[PDB]
RNA sequence: ACUGAAACUGUAGUAGAACCAAUCGGGGUCGUCAAUA
């Protein structure tokens, strides 16, 4: 069979456009949506901080709302009860 | 003379080891005071 495509089209999720609005020319709110979080391996024998291991990740604050444009193109013969299906 | 499809930048990793908020100190004890006329 050939493979069949998704019925299923999912966007990106994306800030509200009024806060994506708000964040334009403010480039150092921009870069404080996320802060750094350290990480770091420890040594299982000294227990100690195991150097090099040390490690910083950029993460993205909580509560964000994100929204995405899904599109359903489901096939137009679809029977009523199978609607009901992939909505389940 | 005709949009490829479908695919999670994820997976593992302790911001930690070390460092005394501490050192010294009797709750004690005796000579005046004042400057003019």
């Amino acid at each position: 069979p050939e493979p069949r495509p998704a019925l299923i089209a999912i966007g990106s999720a994306h800030l509200d456009p009024k806060l994506k609005a708000a964040f334009q020319g403010k480039k150092q709110l921009q870069e404080a949506i996320a802060f750094m979080k350290p990480g770091v391996a420890i040594d299982a024998i000294t227990g100690t901080a195991k150097k090099d291991f040390l490690r910083f990740e950029e993460v993205v604050r909580l509560g964000a709302k994100l929204t995405a444009e899904v599109e359903l193109n489901l096939p137009d013969n679809l029977s009523e009860t199978n609607k009901k299906v992939i909505a389940g």
